[PDB]
């Protein structure tokens, strides 16, 4: 089994114990390490943020306590854009720019493999060629990840991709089947399904359909999703699912209706440390005082309320509710966004460090068998 985590660049920015650093890392918690994100210069593999170089020292330098982990660097993200992405994949010599830039890149900052993060071929902006050519892409950067590994004699880097859930950007953008050939595995983003740009509550990351609901909004669900990339032919043990160790907010239109599919006005009030409207990290919404906490019995998570604030989360049960799931799946692992959103410190939950990712890692067999420190859930 793999545990696939998320680390962010951003997170050094948050306030008090919500700060994030590499510090905060277990080098034994997961088992690959994805570092989010990096960018694109002149069709080239960049940095994003000032001090990237130091934090990839770091990230990297966690190989050192634990040779076995593996670690990746993650191009794109949702405020990338699609514009870099088209433009790279427009031609064979773009792509050749890129892709050389990224192998010399990788063994520069010491990272074993490339994750690709577009949002996304075919939708937001990027036309309708760019799906065939996202192939071609994921193409030649395998083709030439393996050409490098035979001359060079080192282990070949790994090609990963971070790819939707929801049916419309799947086909407006992935040849399934083309590209998991290629890839070494591919990590579900299975989240976002419902949040505050609709009119009704709903939960970020529902495991299966609620019973009212019909058409297009019954796969709105991790279950759905994943039959949807295994029947579009990517082989279970590719296929990584992903886990929010987040939730997503509503302000609701009246706190005496707080079903899920209650009316709402917009986002829920931005988190203390996040500060981000309709978003909250676990550690903002787990010892919320005062409130109260349901489950939605169809779809096998929780949400929580007080006053006009609702929230669709996930905890400890869900998380070994999705790892049952996908192991009944034969899914090749979890996936989780983010490190920095799980209650990493403690500070926050009452349940130890990293309750939620350690529950993924007990759940899916991958405590290490000399841990010292560990908490089961
Ligand atoms: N593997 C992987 N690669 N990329 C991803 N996902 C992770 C979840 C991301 N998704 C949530 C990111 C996010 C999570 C929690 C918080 Cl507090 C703030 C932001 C993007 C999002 C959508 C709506 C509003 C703001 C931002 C979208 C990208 N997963």
């Amino acid at each position: 089994a793999k545990l696939v985590c998320y680390f962010t660049n951003w997170a050094q920015y948050r306030q008090g114990e919500a700060r994030f650093l590499p510090k905060d890392l277990d080098p034994s918690l997961c088992t690959h390490l994805i570092y989010a994100f990096a960018g694109m210069t002149n069709h080239q593999l960049s940095t994003t943020e000032w001090n990237d170089e130091t934090l990839y020292q770091e990230f990297n330098g966690l190989k050192k306590m634990n040779p076995k982990l593996k670690t990746l660097l993650a191009i794109g993200g949702w405020n990338f854009g699609t514009q870099k992405f088209t433009d790279m994949v427009a031609t064979a010599n773009n792509r050749q720019t890129f892709v050389n830039s990224a192998i010399r890149f990788l063994r520069k900052y010491s990272f074993d493999g490339l994750d690709l993060d577009w949002e996304y071929p075919g939708s937001q902006g990027s036309p309708a060629v760019d799906k065939e050519r996202f192939t071609t892409l994921v193409q030649d950067l395998a083709n030439a990840f393996q050409q490098e590994a035979q001359t060079s004699g080192k282990e070949r880097l790994l090609l990963s991709a971070a790819v939707p859930a929801g049916q419309t950007y799947v086909d407006a953008g992935y040849e399934v089947d083309k590209i998991a050939q290629n890839l070494d595995f591919v990590n579900l983003m299975a989240y976002d399904f419902h949040g505050s740009w609709e009119k009704v509550t709903g939960h970020n990351s529902p495991l299966y359909k609620r019973q009212e609901e019909s058409g297009a909004a019954a796969s709105l669900n991790v279950d759905a999703a994943v039959q949807q990339w295994l029947q579009k032919g990517t082989p279970a043990s590719k296929l990584i699912l992903g886990m929010p160790t987040y939730g997503r907010s509503f302000t609701l239109a009246s706190s005496s209706d707080t079903r899920v599919g209650a009316p709402a006005t917009g986002s829920g009030t931005p988190g203390p440390f996040t500060k981000e409207g309709g978003m909250l990290a676990y550690y903002e919404v787990c010892s919320w005082k005062g409130a109260t906490k349901q489950r939605i019995q169809d779809q096998k998570v929780p949400y929580i309320f007080r006053d006009n604030q609702w929230v669709g989360f996930d905890d400890v049960e869900s998380f070994k509710t999705k790892v049952s799931y996908l192991k009944q799946k034969g899914l090749g692992g979890a996936m989780v966004w983010a490190l920095d959103l799980d209650d990493f410190a403690g500070f926050s939950c009452n349940q130890g460090r990293y309750p939620l990712i350690q529950t993924l890692r007990q759940e899916l067999s991958l405590v290490p068998r000399g841990s010292h420190h560990h908490h089961h859930h």
